[PDB]
């Protein structure tokens, strides 16, 4: 299978394009050449400021007959600071707006914790300390379910949530729409067993970004385990004649879980969507989850301290 189906019985493509990172001069091209070789799930965001370039991407697809809407799955996120209704309808709508579509198959939760509204995406005072709102998920998950009402957004779901955070949402008073996905950092230096247990045990789907464990995020140190070098990853890769890569996308898709690899390299995008032709033995997967050692690079951490964090519980 090349899907996953969710709660909702819509069908979510295990391989996507993710875009975080990509330039907004660079977006437009790869997401028609990740069209053209198949690809047709896209992660987005309002944060990561190229949402335009990719609707110029699939509208031109979408022209050229090349692919049908009902055939895309289309996911973007909610920043922590919209978390307000009213603001959070004014972000839904710019997002919406620039990926010009009708509707958005998927639209997340990006993050947790709320914070303070204002032009900014990490508003700090005078110290630098970063600024937090007085609204909860609990609070934009109320607004997000009038967008499902309203025919604009297929499902709702929720990034990088504790499976205590999911309880909380599972458990709120009057809960309309339950969340259909959480899209979480995931390789083999962080597994996610238990979450992706709990998760699927809950009617959850999972979405696993970084797969390539993020080479080009910003505060890359030395001393970080490299994902890309593992080297259980070479042997596997070789005996399936795939590439590094390939292994380490197709480890999700095994498990059932969707994966978002980014790239802006026609080459690497082709590559990375080259994953429903193989197949990982038992021992091979076994030998890749040997690996975790619960080490993330990606999420806010500068606001550890602050409530909702939620990467302190083991899961
Ligand atoms: N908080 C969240 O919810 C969250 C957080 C992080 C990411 N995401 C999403 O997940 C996506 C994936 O995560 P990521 O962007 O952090 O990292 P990633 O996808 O693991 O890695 C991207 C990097 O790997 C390189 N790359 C891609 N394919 C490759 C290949 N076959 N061989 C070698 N290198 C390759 C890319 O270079 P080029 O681009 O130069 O080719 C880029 O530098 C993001 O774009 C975004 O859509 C969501």
């Amino acid at each position: 299978t090349t899907f996953v189906k969710l709660r909702t019985k819509a069908k979510m493509p295990l391989v996507g394009l993710g875009t975080w990172k990509s330039p907004p001069g660079q977006v437009k091209e790869a997401v028609k050449a990740a069209i053209d070789a198949g690809y047709r799930h896209f992660d987005c965001a309002y944060v990561y400021q190229n949402e335009s370039e990719v609707g110029e991407a699939i509208q031109e697809k979408i022209k050229e007959k090349a692919v049908r809407r009902e055939d895309l799955f289309i996911v973007s996120k909610l920043w922590s600071t919209f978390f307000e209704k009213s603001l959070m309808k004014e972000a839904f709508q710019k997002t919406l707006s620039d990926l010009k579509l009708d509707y958005l198959d998927l639209y997340l939760i990006h993050w947790p914790q709320g914070l303070q509204a204002g032009k900014e995406f990490l508003p700090k005072d005078s110290q630098g300390k970063v600024l937090m709102s007085k609204s909860t998920f609990l609070d934009a998950w109320e607004g997000m379910e009038e967008l499902v009402d309203q025919g604009l957004v297929k499902a709702l779901g929720v990034s990088n949530f504790n499976h205590f955070q999911i309880e909380r949402l599972l458990n709120k008073p009057g809960l309309k729409h339950k969340p259909v996905t959480n899209q979480v950092e995931c390789h083999p230096y962080l597994t996610q067993e238990k979450l992706i247990q709990y998760c699927h045990s809950k009617g959850i789907a999972v979405i696993a970004y970084s797969p390539l464990g993020s080479p080009d995020r910003p505060y890359a140190k030395p001393e970080d385990p490299v994902v890309l070098e593992i080297p259980k990853i070479k042997e596997i890769a070789a005996k399936h004649k795939k590439t590094i890569a390939q292994v380490l996308i197709r480890f999700h898709v095994q498990r059932n879980v969707a994966v978002i690899p980014k790239s802006v390299t026609l080459s690497r995008i082709k590559e990375n969507i080259q994953v429903f032709d193989f197949q990982l033995s038992e021992e091979d997967m076994a030998a890749i989850l040997s690996l975790n050692r619960n080490w993330r690079a990606c999420g806010l951490f500068v606001t550890s301290d602050e409530e909702d964090f939620p990467f302190h519980e083991e899961y």
